[PDB]
C-alpha cells in the first residue's frame, strides 16, 4: 500500500464529472472542480485542468494524471506550511501518508486547523491523537473515512486499508 493505493480507495475514481461529498462539482479521483453551484463553471474548469474540450467526460490516463498532480500538490502544501512540515518530518513513511491524505480532502489551510492533534502526533501520543482527531466535523460528515485515516495514524500500519 502507498498514498497512491490509499487515496484510490478513499476517493474512488469516476470518468464523469459529479458532486462530492459536500456537493461540489468533482471529476477523476477526487479532483475537486469548483465549489459553485453551476456545472458549466465546472465544465470550464475541467477543460482547463485537462487542456481540451471534454464535455465533462475524461479518459482514465487522464483522471490519474490530475491524480498525480493532486498528490504532489497535498505533498507540497504540507512542505511549505509551518505547521504540517514539522509533523510530517516526525513522522514515519505510513503516518505521513495520513497526514497527505487529510490535506489531500480537506486542504492544507483545513488540516492546520487541527492544532491540538498535530502536536499530540508530533509528541507520538497516538491514542490521544485518534481521539482528539475525531472531535471534528471532518470525522462527523465522513466517519468511514476518516476512521481509515485515523487508524493508521493510530497504529501506523495499512490494517484499515487491508
Ligand atoms: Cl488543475
Ligand atoms: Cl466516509
Amino acid at each position: 500500500m502507498n498514498i497512491f493505493e490509499m487515496l484510490r480507495i478513499d476517493e474512488g475514481l469516476r470518468l464523469k464529472i459529479y458532486k462530492d461529498t459536500e456537493g461540489y462539482y468533482t471529476i477523476g479521483i477526487g479532483h475537486l472542480l469548483t465549489k459553485s453551484p453551476s456545472l458549466n463553471a465546472a465544465k470550464s474548469e475541467l477543460d482547463k485542468a485537462i487542456g481540451r474540450n471534454t464535455n465533462g467526460v475524461i479518459t482514465k490516463d487522464e483522471a490519474e494524471k490530475l491524480f498525480n498532480q493532486d498528490v504532489d500538490a497535498a505533498v507540497r502544501g504540507i512542505l511549505r506550511n509551518a505547521k504540517l512540515k514539522p509533523v510530517y518530518d516526525s513522522l514515519d513513511a505510513v503516518r505521513r501518508a495520513a497526514l497527505i491524505n487529510m490535506v489531500f480532502q480537506m486542504g492544507e489551510t483545513g488540516v492546520a486547523g487541527f492544532t491540538n492533534s498535530l502536536r499530540m502526533l508530533q509528541q507520538k501520543r497516538w491514542d490521544e491523537a485518534a481521539v482528539n482527531l475525531a472531535k471534528s466535523r471532518w470525522y462527523n460528515q465522513t466517519p468511514n473515512r476518516a476512521k481509515r485515516v485515523i487508524t493508521t495514524f493510530r497504529t501506523g500500519t495499512w490494517d484499515a486499508y487491508k
